């Protein structure tokens, strides 16, 4: 049936089991701020919230975006505009929500 | 912690299975046990009704990619070794 | 300095080794018929020039984009507009050339 | 051939390093050899000067990913073995 998801679920697996333990907290608040696959991040927020550094919201946010899994876009001013590449992603996500 | 790596390696491993070929390590691998233990693809290419060719390289596939390993035996069989904590799981539900 | 690539290159790697061998050489065909980073396919002059069918032009593509290597759409009529979106990807399949 | 899974996997495996993790096995694996041999993480990091922690989950990460694997003896040492056709030529170029 499912016409092998399993490759974008591997690369999903992969992106995630790079992220630190700090970068994995950041991205479960991220990806809860944002309103289904596209939204807007402004890491002041999470960083505030989570007692962390921007550096660490950045940082979580490239390796996701390297992996392909999202694409980021510089809105300089506010936020940052965030849109999910891949289906499998926010599934795993939602998943192992701890 | 560190066993999305491992995870992953699966996923990656078992999506580059062939369609077939993953139809065939789905009953080498309900050929139970879950560790060790052996066959020869003769006896499940004569039996489930897949050549003995596409047993051969899924195997071939699983072990490159590090989840398994087989000393291909002397002819007699061919023992295996699943060496990947998590494929075990990961494998059950299939398509 | 090169801001782990690596996450790319991996992406990339995986998405190659489960292409078949047919679907591989078809690979490469595809992408040289390309002018950089997109453009469009005719899968039947492909088909016609490495003498395979269609179905595994559309594979070997499905494979890909599912990795979210590249994404590619439906020009209905003539041919499939491609878009690779990895930079490392074109290196290998420039690499490897057998 | 297969051999890319394979590549795949020592790539998958060295970008999930953090930074200084690289750094670490960089090191490790220039203590020559190239298959097994051992060392101690306090003998590397009172000397390259890094903390004996990165070299022990660097290290749990490459087995994580089936890449080496280690008996880290009874204190005495931790033995290394690279079970990864692959992981030596992959690492050498690195950053």
């Amino acid at each position: 049936h499912h016409h092998h998801h399993h490759m974008s679920k591997a690369v999903v697996q992969m992106a995630i089991s790079s992220l630190s333990y700090s970068e994995l907290e950041a991205i479960e608040h991220i990806f809860e701020e944002l309103d289904g696959n596209e939204g807007l991040l402004v890491a002041s927020k999470i960083a505030d919230r989570v007692g962390i550094t921007r550096s660490v919201i950045v940082n979580a946010l490239r390796k996701l975006e390297s992996a392909g899994v999202i694409e980021s876009r510089s809105l300089g001013m506010k936020g940052t505009y965030i849109k999910v590449l891949n289906n499998k992603f926010l599934i795993e996500l939602e998943n192992l929500k701890s």
